[PDB]
């Protein structure tokens, strides 16, 4: 997490300018400059405050390992005389004879901000600090933040929050899978969706409002963690369906507002060429979509408690954070909603099924919260068994079956799919085991090989000449140059003249690369192939190999992903779709390196784990 904090020169330079100005304001009134730095991490901002002329710094860090690093970094840079590191939560910190501080500080520095601004406890930390740790009449860096909101319509972003009608073409015309009405009514998951709006095509949404300033936090004055709401009257820039609130904040480092960072996306700033990349923006969903009309004014309401923000449109006439009362939002993350609502993807799976559905086939469907079972039945399966391994998921799938009048056409088995019995299949044999494959708990692409393990575990229940779908799957890699993402894992070593070197097999990281532009240096190479049609070989699959770097640029990482061979005539990619183009529904794995790259990759059968190394050569 704290590798990103150092690579952000714009953040560091602005904190440094704020700290110089805030220490000078205090020294110039003839006063002792006493710094309280809540969330010191490395101590960088405490080291800045001393170079600026602060008399002492009290640097608070709750995470022991970081506290201990901060102690060593302060010593190496020569600041131990003027910086005391305290390993506690700021709310446990006291002023007194047996206290952490001898007296209240008069310069308050923090970096307790996430994408939502208040999600890392800034409101309660600042509250406790003004109450107990800081003088009235005190400098704060940052001085003030402001949260902005922009109302939009976005089929694509609304497809992260709602189940749409799903179409399949049967022999006897086109069929429609409709969503349970309670989904349509749900406010959705009571949590922010944090995205790089800079990578959203301006075609994917229509702006309905100006950028509205919704509220400000003044860090120099007493701050409340109390629930509040802020209403802004606005004039719709156009007519359409109010669906999504795009949000971001800016900070001012000084009382005059001269020193400023903003998280604003490209289209809300004056010059795209002056943009400074961040490791971003918020996407919220209105609890109901509703039409707005050009010229015809409405009131957008920002709500917040001590950690959470949420949005409503005030009724024309005319508060707990609403929660999911439909189940779906607790089982399906935003990407998964988007994935299920991709009609081209459903069409591609439909055509795969028309192929491998021999007359009177007996389908077992394996994949969490999957619509394949409904497609299978609509396309002429004799009988459909499906596995849902949680009660919540069992109940949601039964609910979707019921409202589509298929409650007696599809059997849900509520077990771990590998532990399935002959009686769960009503003594019938499976002619067609099928899946996406998708499982809720899969973090890396190959975790979905759990499908293959299940296929192995249930061999004895498969009819002779049983077809599997996917029939096979392959691990693919490509070496890439990242526009920006390298900074997430690239040691700083020197940070504004301060030495943080003490801060600066390898597990591949999952990342939604549709949000992180990059270009291919190698050609894409198939690394391992998995034959689902057969059991898992109980001996590890290895594969040494070479990838020739054919266009120039810093070889930043190997991007790994799955492809699934559905039928012989049909394949689908969770990685490259044809700057690299990435399937926006799945996370790809990145191996960070640290005229050719060489690899050892090994798949382990007892686990599904894959160990790998990528060395330049
Ligand atoms: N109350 C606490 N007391 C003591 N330690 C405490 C307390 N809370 C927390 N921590 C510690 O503070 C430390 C920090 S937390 C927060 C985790 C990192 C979040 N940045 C990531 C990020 C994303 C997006 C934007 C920005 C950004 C951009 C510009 C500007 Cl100008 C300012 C910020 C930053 C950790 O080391 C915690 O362990
Ligand atoms: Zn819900």
């Amino acid at each position: 997490s704290y590798a990103d904090m150092l690579h952000d020169k714009d953040r560091n330079i602005k904190y440094y300018q704020g700290i110089r100005a805030a220490v000078s304001r205090v020294k110039d009134r003839g006063q002792k400059a006493l710094v309280l730095d809540i969330g010191t991490g490395t101590g960088l901002l405490s080291m800045m405050a001393v170079t600026a002329g602060a008399d002492f710094c009290y640097a608070i860090e709750v995470f022991k390992p970081m506290a201990e690093a901060a102690v060593k970094i302060v010593e190496r840079n020569g600041f131990s005389d003027k910086i005391k590191v305290i390993n506690k939560h700021s709310t446990e910190v006291t002023v007194g004879p047996d206290g952490d501080l001898p007296c209240r500080a008069n310069i308050l520095i923090t970096e307790l901000f996430d994408t939502e601004l208040i999600g890392e406890g800034a409101l309660p930390s600042y509250e406790h600090a003004h109450k107990h740790l800081v003088q009235e009449d005190c400098e704060a860096v940052p001085h003030r933040a402001t949260v902005y909101a922009q109302l939009v319509e976005s089929r694509r972003m609304w497809s992260w929050n709602k189940l749409f009608p799903v179409r399949v073409r049967t022999s006897l015309g086109e069929q429609v899978i409709v969503p349970p009405s309670e989904l349509e009514r749900c406010p959705g998951a009571p949590s922010v969706c944090d995205i790089q709006l800079n990578q959203v095509s301006p075609a994917d949404f229509t702006v309905l409002s100006d950028v509205l300033p919704m509220f400000s936090v003044d860090f120099s004055k007493q701050v409340s963690s109390s629930a509040a709401c802020h209403s802004r009257q606005f004039v719709p820039l156009a007519s359409g369906q109010a669906q999504v609130v795009l949000s971001w904040w800016d900070i001012e480092m000084d009382p005059e507002g001269k020193i400023k960072c903003t998280m604003a996306p490209f289209w809300a700033q004056t010059d795209p060429q002056e943009l400074q990349w961040r490791d971003m923006q918020c996407v919220y969903f209105l609890p109901q979509e509703e039409p707005v009309v050009q010229g015809s004014p409405r009131c957008l309401v920002a709500h917040h408690d001590d950690y959470c923000v949420w949005y409503s449109l005030q009724r024309t006439s005319p508060q707990v954070r609403p929660v999911c009362d439909c189940q779906a939002h607790l089982l399906w993350n935003r990407p998964r909603f988007g994935e299920i609502n991709d009609q081209d993807r459903t069409d591609h799976y439909a055509q795969a099924l028309r192929t491998v559905l021999l007359p009177g086939s007996v389908c077992l469907c394996v994949s969490d919260g999957s619509l394949l079972s409904m497609l299978a039945h609509h396309l002429g399966a004799e009988q459909v068994f499906t596995v849902e391994s949680s009660v919540a998921s069992y109940r949601l799938m039964k609910r979707i079956f019921k409202v589509n009048h298929l409650e007696d056409k599809i059997s849900v088995i509520n077990k771990r799919p590998e532990l399935l019995t002959a009686a769960d299949l009503e003594g019938k044999k499976v002619s067609l085991l099928l899946g996406e494959p998708f499982f809720t708990t899969s973090l890396l692409p190959w975790h979905n090989l759990y499908f293959w393990y299940v296929r192995t575990s249930v061999d004895q229940h498969l009819a002779p000449g049983a077809v599997v779908m996917p029939q096979a799957a392959s691990l693919h890699a490509v070496i890439v140059e990242f526009r920006d993402l390298w900074r997430i894992r690239s040691p700083c070593g020197d940070c504004e003249g301060f030495d943080v070197h003490i801060m600066d097999s390898r597990e591949a990281e999952p990342h939604p690369l549709w949000e992180y532009p990059c270009r291919s240096l190698s050609k894409p190479q198939e690394i391992l192939t998995f034959d689902f049609q057969q059991p898992i070989p109980q001996q590890p699959m290895q594969s040494k190999g070479t990838m020739e770097l054919t266009r120039p640029g810093k070889s930043h990482g190997a991007v790994l992903w799955m492809e699934y061979q559905l039928t012989p005539d049909s394949t689908i990619s969770t990685g490259l779709i044809n700057d690299c183009c990435w399937n926006p529904h799945c996370k790809q794995a990145v191996y960070f390196l640290s005229r050719s790259v060489s690899y050892v990759v090994e798949f382990h059968p007892l686990t599904g784990d894959i160990t790998m190394e990528f060395r330049l050569a």
